[PDB]
């Protein structure tokens, strides 16, 4: 119990620090203000909020505080909007890499800073609508005690939250990355191509780490929903899955530092 709170607080601190470093690095350095880096800083902002609010909210839900219904749904479902925003940002990054690699000549024409910010705003607005759907409808609410099992319907999680809003973007961007690397192999000028592949590899790792972290908890929810005859998953397994899902927030600043040389140099400059 106490171990969970301590590890969650440590994850929150690490996420805040790493992603504020990423945001500061992109803001400070003009060489790092690409089109893809706008999606990168949107994803960093999503991780910052995961650290600042989503993890304290998870701790409070673990304590099972009683409160009003709508506040309870907001506390339980704030992680959902941030995960969806991360999904949308990762998809935008994958499509940007595909545009940059498959059609380099018209890449600058197709994607523009104003277009990038627009897509970011639309994706952020859609993430709130998808994640906070329980507040509008689909409630098991009927001061209710805040338990994520009792309050948030599992039909929502296993159909709308997961099958349409995670697996579909996950599989689409898996196909996008496969097409990216197939086109990279077809195209092989050589110096520029290896920069695109290296950038695509870096942005595909942070995608692979996201799916690796989130599918444990999603599959546990699917097991809870599809087969009611079997008993509920153990509490320790549930907390481990939550911690694993939260761990994806801290990893990608380290990936940027390790893979992207400009990020590493400006990180060392900041510190
Ligand atoms: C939820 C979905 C999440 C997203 C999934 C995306 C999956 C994408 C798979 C892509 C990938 C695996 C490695 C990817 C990185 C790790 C990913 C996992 C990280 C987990 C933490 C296999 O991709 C191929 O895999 C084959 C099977 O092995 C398939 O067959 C192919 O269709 C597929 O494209 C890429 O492998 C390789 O692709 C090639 C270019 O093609 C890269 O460039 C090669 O070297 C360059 C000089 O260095 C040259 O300049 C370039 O000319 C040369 O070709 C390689 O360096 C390497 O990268
Ligand atoms: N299923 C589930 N449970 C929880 N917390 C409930 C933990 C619990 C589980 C069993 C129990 O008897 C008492 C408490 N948070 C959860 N977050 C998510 C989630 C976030 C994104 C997708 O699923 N699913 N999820």
């Amino acid at each position: 119990s106490s171990v969970y709170i301590t590890v969650e607080l440590a994850i929150a601190v690490l996420a805040i620090l790493g992603n504020v470093l990423v945001c500061w690095a992109v803001w400070l350095n003009s060489n790092l203000q690409n089109v893809t880096n706008y999606f990168v800083v949107s994803l960093a902002a999503a991780d910052i909020l995961v650290g600042v609010l989503a993890i304290p909210f998870a701790i409070t839900i673990s304590t099972g505080f009683c409160a009003a219904c709508h506040g309870c749904l907001f506390i339980a479902c704030f992680v959902l909007v941030l995960a969806q925003s991360s999904i949308f940002s990762l998809l935008a990054i994958a499509i940007d890499r595909y545009i940059a690699i498959a059609i380099p000549l018209r890449y600058n024409g197709l994607v523009t800073g104003t277009r990038a910010a627009g897509i970011i705003a639309i994706c952020w607005v859609l993430s709130f609508a998808i994640g906070l759907t329980p507040m509008l409808g689909w409630n098991n609410c009927g001061q209710v005690a805040c338990l994520f099992e009792d309050v948030v319907p599992m039909n929502y999680m296993v159909y709308f939250n997961f099958f349409a809003c995670v697996l579909v973007p996950l599989l689409l961007m898996l196909g996008v990355y496969l097409r990216i690397f197939a086109a990279a192999r077809r195209q092989l000028a050589r110096s520029t191509l290896q920069k695109e592949v290296h950038a695509a590899k870096s942005a595909a790792i942070i995608a692979g780490l996201f799916a690796l972290c989130w599918l444990p908890l999603h599959i546990i929810n699917c097991f809870t929903f599809f087969c009611p005859d079997c008993s509920h998953a153990p509490l320790w397994l549930m907390y481990l899955a939550i911690v694993l899902a939260h761990t994806n927030s801290v990893v990608n600043p380290f990936i940027y530092a390790y893979r992207i040389r400009e990020f590493r140099q400006t990180f060392r400059k900041i510190i």
